[PDB]
């Protein structure tokens, strides 16, 4: 079967769009004014309250603070969910901090009130007026597509494939953010994000799972230019039925993640890995000559960013505020004069402030033994000046130190050094100096 809705033509429920393994009851589309589409213009001028723009007047573009001169951000929520004050809402404002943007917040609320299966059907009617509102200021303005980015959260990430697709892949950025994995997961292109879909297509995975068995509510496939994979992709740091998948912490972790880059643009530097045990075990280590690609909003000033699809990235995140982390290898040898229990730490320090410390290793210490380690600071420290080493055991009292340590940074390869084969009590903070 098949139905039309004027300017956005039809839609059948053929395979694959439905009757499919992951889409059996053979379903379509809501009504446009069933769904109920919304473009929620907000600008620099305009960053609190949104301007309502429409592609079908498009006086009301004209009439509006839309720029021409400046580049426009589409933002698309997914499943039961909102843009008005919500998380697109406040990720425009964001990005009104660092730049000069047409931020346009797709609102399909009431379309996405509904049965998950009916749901992946509305998205394409909201793919379909997403599409024609760009033509819109393409035809109409004279806007160029490359020059448009879509971002799109679970639903929302295939939602900004569709009209994409509906571009023929003209639109310059796609951004997909933990897309949804049912319904999506290893089916045809068409019907879900995939390389081809823009220019460039940049993926966030947060909460990924196979279909079966159902570990979360993301993609395990990689459908990018760039698949980052924070934390392994699976589960992140931070998060302690699958009966409220989508709105698990995981899933809603890709958004706030790209969110933050929109503010900390090295905040998220992803590492290129073919897995993330290789990524742990730092086979994986310091970036590339020519840059690692930056997670997030800033994605789009990776060399060579287009040149591969699929190309696979590893990092490690923070679990809290911003969530920004910077890997770095620490290589601790010790100095003492006999060997000990206990553990081993090591704080970074630059003119900036300084890290809090961090473990390196755990048990038997031994004057002459060397510990090496991957660690992830939660904020960039510019050049170490210094680096301060604690080690802790209930006593009778023995001295142990850090004759040498070697901080690598993950970021540009630099190797700093320190010195010092002078030993301290329990729990005394030693420094060590340049050289
Ligand atoms: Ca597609």
């Amino acid at each position: 079967k098949e139905v039309c809705y004027g300017q956005l033509g039809c839609f059948s429920d053929e395979k694959p769009w439905a009757g499919t393994l992951q889409r059996p009851v053979k379903l379509l589309p809501w009504s446009p004014e069933d769904i109920d589409t919304r473009f929620l213009l907000y600008t620099n001028e305009n960053p609190n309250n949104f301007q309502l723009i429409t592609g079908t007047e498009p006086d009301t573009i004209e009439a509006s603070n839309f720029q021409l001169d400046r580049k426009t951000r589409f933002i698309i929520h997914g499943f039961l969910d909102k843009a008005e004050d919500s998380w697109p809402s406040d990720m425009c404002k964001k990005m009104f901090e660092v730049e000069k943007v047409n931020c346009i917040c797709v609102d399909w609320r009431h379309g996405s009130r509904a049965m998950y299966t009916q749901a992946v059907q509305n998205i394409r009617v909201v793919g379909a007026e997403t599409a024609f509102l760009i033509q819109a200021l393409s035809t109409q303005l004279g806007y160029s597509l490359e020059d448009v980015h879509v971002i799109g959260h679970s639903l929302g990430a295939h939602t900004a494939a569709e009209a994409g697709r509906r571009l023929g892949g003209r639109v310059g950025r796609i951004t997909g953010l933990d897309p949804a994995g049912p319904c999506f997961q290893d089916e045809p292109e068409e019907v879900r994000l995939d390389p081809s879909d823009a220019v460039f297509v940049d993926v966030i995975h947060t909460d990924s799972s196979p279909i079966v068995p159902s570990l979360g509510f993301g993609m395990s496939q990689k459908v990018g230019h760039l698949d980052f994979f924070p934390n392994g992709g699976k589960e992140m740091p931070g998060c302690k039925e699958g009966i409220g998948g989508f709105v698990s912490c995981n899933h809603l972790r890709s958004f706030e993640y790209y969110s933050s880059s929109v503010l900390n643009p090295d905040g998220f530097l992803g590492y290129p890995c073919a897995s993330y045990d290789e990524f742990q075990e730092s086979k994986c280590f310091p970036c590339p000559a020519e840059g690692c690609p930056k997670m997030g909003h800033y994605a789009d000033q990776f060399k060579g960013k287009t040149s591969a699809v699929e190309q696979t990235f590893f990092l490690n995140t923070g679990e809290s505020g911003q969530f920004t982390s910077w890997r770095y290898k620490v290589s601790v040898t010790l100095s003492g004069k006999e060997k000990v229990n206990g553990y081993i730490r090591i704080a970074l320090y630059g003119s900036n402030e300084n890290s809090k410390q961090y473990e390196i290793f755990k048990g038997s210490l031994k004057p002459d033994a060397s510990h090496t380690c991957a660690i992830d600071v939660d904020f960039n420290v510019g050049k170490i000046q210094k680096v301060k080493f604690l080690w802790n055991k209930n006593l009778s009292e023995p001295k142990l130190g850090a004759s040498q340590i070697t901080v690598q940074s993950g970021e540009d390869g630099t190797e700093y050094n320190f010195c010092s084969s002078d030993t301290v009590e329990e729990n005394v903070l030693q420094s060590l100096y340049p050289c």
